[PDB]
């Protein structure tokens, strides 16, 4: 498929990786930038992020998807599936409300696109509603992370998709925070992309510190395989 080979072509070996956060929740302002890479054919992430303005008012996990769906490894029989690489260079906004249960919301506006030979996430992130001595402001969630599968389907009229899926953090006395994630991709360009049937990724993510950094951080480690089309 001379289509399936050149967004595909572009994710064959290691990418580099560059990730920038605007940042303002309840009007507590912060930036985050992120490096790293992607190996797509092993569906492999690894970064790291800096607060760039100081403290991070927010918990790390909460950010984790927000901070790379192009770098899923999608498998030979589902590569007519992946509309993430089929956008690409000029890449994709993915746009996403993220309601955390009994406190307030994220609303969430990223680019995705390579910029030269480095694959580039630039996110906006609006936050409001949220209780000040909650388990976001007042930072009562884990430093860790569960495996989630993220459901994909078409979003036929707007050229692109739809993604749905529930993540539960971890709250420090053993009881969970949910984070519900409502989620939209469009294409930037105007050229043909893959719009696929349903299916969905298992993403596996692993939370650490860098003992030698001493600005507030987080190393990410992440795995992404597509599946459901059997």
């Amino acid at each position: 498929d001379p289509m399936v080979s050149k967004g595909e072509e572009l994710f064959t070996g290691v990418v580099p990786i560059l990730v920038e956060l605007d940042g303002d929740v309840n009007g507590h302002k912060f930036s985050v930038s992120g490096e790293g890479e992607g190996d797509a054919t092993y569906g492999k992430l690894t970064l790291k992020f800096i607060c760039t303005t100081g403290k991070l008012p927010v918990p790390w996990p909460t950010l984790v998807t927000t901070f790379l769906m192009c770098f899923a490894r999608y498998p030979d029989h589902m590569k007519q599936h992946d509309f993430f690489k089929s956008a690409m260079p000029e890449g994709y906004v993915q746009e996403r409300t993220i309601f955390f249960k009994d406190d307030g919301n994220y609303k969430t506006r990223a680019e995705v696109k390579f910029e030269g030979d480095t694959l580039v996430n630039r996110i906006e992130l609006k936050g409001i509603d949220f209780k000040e001595d909650g388990n976001i402001l007042g930072h009562k969630l884990e430093y860790n992370y569960n495996s989630h599968n993220v459901y994909i389907m078409a979003d036929k009229q707007k050229n692109g998709i739809k993604v749905n899926f529930k993540i539960r953090h971890n709250i420090e006395d053993g009881s969970v925070q949910l984070a519900d994630h409502y989620q939209q991709n469009t294409p930037i360009g105007d050229g043909p992309v893959l719009l696929p049937d349903n299916h969905y990724l298992s993403y596996q993510s692993a939370l650490s510190k860098d003992p030698n950094e001493k600005r507030d951080h987080m190393v990410l480690l992440e795995f992404v395989t597509a599946a459901g089309i059997t």
